[PDB]
């Protein structure tokens, strides 16, 4: 060590003690690679594939041409407050996309951006403006039952029934309602989530963001999030009915005026990813969808399907939403779309609920620039060439690569419990080994560093570079580009069961360094 | 009447006010549209990305780094693994800082997408700043509360009981804990300045002064608290009134003592060196050093906004060290992207930093190898030839800065002041809402003079000026190094021009 660092020490010490500690110097399509001690190029499969941006590989050479013409073309990149066509267009073609794979014929507002979490985050403030807008409805009826109820009891005709009163004469009753309805009026509204959701690290999406070290430091910051259990939807009807938080009005009836309680909008948003990264790939079940939309109806926000990972054909469709019948209010797309190259997102609003003041009153520098834009056109076009064959490609890729790691469950079962997710989002579950023989593996297993480790095996071992997916590293992701060979699938298949033959045999020298 | 898919409000109003056009093309200092007939019109550009365009559209140089970066299959999904591309921006910045302050500190550099990320990256860490203190603190509760109950029990000393409007032992040590942890769940507050633009999302909406875009999100996130930069000695009386306090119990040989101590709830300050929704003013000495007494007194970090400032802009590549500003932590973001990629970095003191944050925190397409490249390319480029980059810039600056001087003082009127440093420029508009004409009145009130005459300035100049602040009371001027005498001299003209108009009360001539 010794000398001075200026990013990252801690970082790549960690890597380092995984065996992941490589620089990678190149990569195309499925390959990316390192330098070995003698200073040649080592290839090396990626399965991680930028956490499955790369639905079409490493810096395939027709997005990275389209790019360098776009560049050389003059292209306007830094337009801010005029006029680019480019936007409207893109979301036309999302909007025709959405319309064919859902049979619905809605339509949708888009607002771009340059993160996953912006774009999140743009759907977290559109949904503010929604129960805003709620809430100014309600104080207004508030305030006229107020009037009546207080003409009808000094003109002359009712009289307060006094039982009502625990809930607070007739002036003082009125502002000690007024008193109370504006202290729950300021509180912190309330988002709903799955358990394991990851809908981005910022200040407001970290909070939708149940793994408990990367939020907790966090909590006092931003509006929090309830984190329903995605396996026991049976429960979650409890759960946000003990949410309910109610305001205070006064009901005339004809002689009586009682104090009663009236419903007040908690909930902004629901939140949802088709395909639950932050689970181990586990898709959303028809049963849980169902109660997602019963939620949505009965609240009156808006569902938010978060499709930056699950969308641009991940899944055998464009909207993994589509495939699964999740029917969201607002949608957000980022990743693939910027080709492996660029950096883009989208929220895309329902135009029936879409508020115009958004239009103007949210912005951002980067967001709706030229190049990306151009970029994302060029990604459009081509998921969607030849009769939308990309998705058709993707499925059978899927089913290959799913079947393969279902065959090496299946003779690794004891140390594997589970294939999760769909299409070209994969991943295997592994089974515990915190009570593991092998001291060093007991022990990593306890940090939550099980899954690393055994992704070091696999880089070293067979040259296949894998990472961990969920809370203690507990499930190995697989998400490959659709030009993944029968070949690369092979020698995945190789070096697993390599892999869970070790763990298997608890074989802490090899597995840990 | 036919479907639109976005932008229809937006459009709808860039039209009315004279904006709505469409460039095709870009290079340099001018963007280009197509007129009725299909030639390209240019028009000068002193927009410039709101700044991010220090070297211009489209710079060849940085055209040919990112072709070549394509073209070499640079990695830019490499997520988890080794890139010391990082270390190395970080080094320079770090070598830059130490030039231009004296000061030999060290920074950590964590990168994100966008200026807004890099300050919630800031305001993150400075909420783990703040837990450590806590902890601390509570920490040293229990110890003294542990011992004064020790006193009061095992004999020595006795509750004197005049403390207790502030809350028998048990009973008092559970009520101070009942206190103490309702006040430990509070949400901090952040300090900001009066027309502070820190970004727009939902953390950092709330350091962003403009009223419409940040009220309605109240709700959701953490409050700043704005200070008035032009009355700093109020600003301490202000955040006196924010203090909080917990209880302890303090042993005094006999007597035991119910007491407040103090409670952290500041996380950070945020201070921009020139504050761009301010309509361009530099801080003034003055205030800087307000705000370093605020930083000492509260034990939080001053978190200083460069996303405008840097990258040399001001004639210095911190514009912070050109005003004596001495923050903890530092935001870089616009211009890092070259004008063509999307980048940002927050930097945190060394002493200060503290690791979890560098696990705990990430982001997909943050240190992504292409706009890590591109970054070094740019500091390649405003360090060049001895730092003479910065030179350039003072120059232009001092030029354009004349011009707009000069401008004023023919047409005092309607221009108050002229605002900024380097070329970072504002002319502030004297205040219309009283106007003579009709239309310009109507505009005015709703706040939109600024685009209106920017909108002159695009039709009949063919000159692309923005407006800022508030109520587009300000406008702006922030174009590349390479402007030229004579682009400077043709927006002279369009100055004058517009403000002999505006001097006419031509509304007709004014408002489409
Ligand atoms: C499903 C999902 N949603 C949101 C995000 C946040 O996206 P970004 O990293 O671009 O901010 C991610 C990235 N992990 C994601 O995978
Ligand atoms: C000083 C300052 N800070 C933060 C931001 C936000 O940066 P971005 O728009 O890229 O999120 C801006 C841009 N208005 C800014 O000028």
């Amino acid at each position: 060590s010794g000398e001075p660092v200026y990013a990252d020490a801690v970082l790549n010490g960690w890597l380092t003690s995984m065996g992941l500690g490589v620089e990678y110097v190149r990569a195309e399509g499925n390959t990316v690679y390192y330098l070995d001690d003698e200073g040649r190029e080592v290839p090396v499969l990626d399965h991680a594939c930028g956490f499955g941006s790369l639905i079409f590989g490493h810096n395939h050479p027709e997005i990275i041409a389209h790019a360098k013409a776009a560049l050389d073309a003059g292209t306007v990149v830094h337009a801010q407050l005029s006029r680019q066509p480019r936007a409207n267009q893109i979301s036309r073609i999302l909007n025709d996309i959405m319309r064919r794979e859902t049979g619905r014929d809605d339509r949708y507002n888009a607002i771009f951006a340059n993160s996953g979490a912006e774009a999140n985050e743009i759907c977290m403030k559109h949904a503010e403006l929604e129960r805003q807008e709620r809430i100014t409805a309600l104080f207004a009826e508030i305030d006229a039952e107020l009037d009546t109820a207080r003409e009808a009891l000094t003109t002359g005709t009712a009289t307060l029934d006094t039982a009502s009163l625990p809930l607070v004469d007739v002036d003082g009753v009125i502002a000690d309602i007024h008193r109370h309805n504006d202290e729950r009026r300021a509180e912190r509204p309330l988002f709903l989530t799955l358990d394991g959701s990851f809908h981005g690290k910022l200040v407001g999406s970290i909070q939708l963001t149940q793994n408990e070290p990367w939020r907790t430091p966090f909590t006092a910051l931003s509006s929090p999030a309830r984190f329903l259990p995605a396996d026991e939807p049976e429960l979650i009807g409890k759960i946000v009915e003990d949410e309910r938080r109610s305001v205070l009005t006064l009901s005339l009836d004809k002689d009586t005026v009682r104090v009663v309680e009236r419903d007040f909008p908690v909930v902004a948003a629901i939140f949802v990813e088709p395909v639950r990264g932050g689970s181990g790939m586990k898709t959303v079940t028809p049963e849980l969808a169902e109660e997602l939309h019963r939620l949505r109806d009965t609240l009156g926000c808006p569902l938010v399907v978060d499709e930056v990972q699950t969308g641009i054909g991940r899944t055998g469709a464009f909207f993994g939403s589509a495939l699964l019948g999740i029917r969201g209010d607002y949608y957000t797309l980022a990743k693939a779309i910027g080709g492996g190259i660029v950096k883009n997102s989208v929220a895309l609003i329902r135009q029936d609920r879409f508020l115009p003041a958004m239009e103007v009153i949210h912005s951002s520098t980067f967001a709706k620039d030229g190049l990306s834009a151009s970029i994302a056109l060029k990604v459009l076009e081509m998921v969607e060439a030849d009769g939308g064959r990309v998705y058709q490609r993707v499925r059978e890729r899927g089913q290959r690569l799913e079947a393969m790691l279902e065959s090496v469950r299946a003779d690794h079962s004891d140390v594997v419990s589970a294939v999760w997710g769909t299409g070209l989002m994969l991943a295997l579950e592994l089974r515990d080994q915190s009570n593991a023989t092998s001291q060093a593996i007991r022990e990593k297993a306890a940090h939550g560093f099980l899954g690393y480790v055994l992704a070091g095996f696999l880089l070293r071992e067979h040259h296949i570079r894998v990472l961990p997916a969920g809370p203690r590293s507990g499930f190995l992701r697989f998400s490959p580009s659709l030009y993944i060979t029968d070949e690369e699938i092979d020698r995945t298949e190789t070096a697993l069961r390599s892999l869970f033959t070790a763990l298997r045999d608890q074989d802490g020298d090899r597995l840990v360094l």
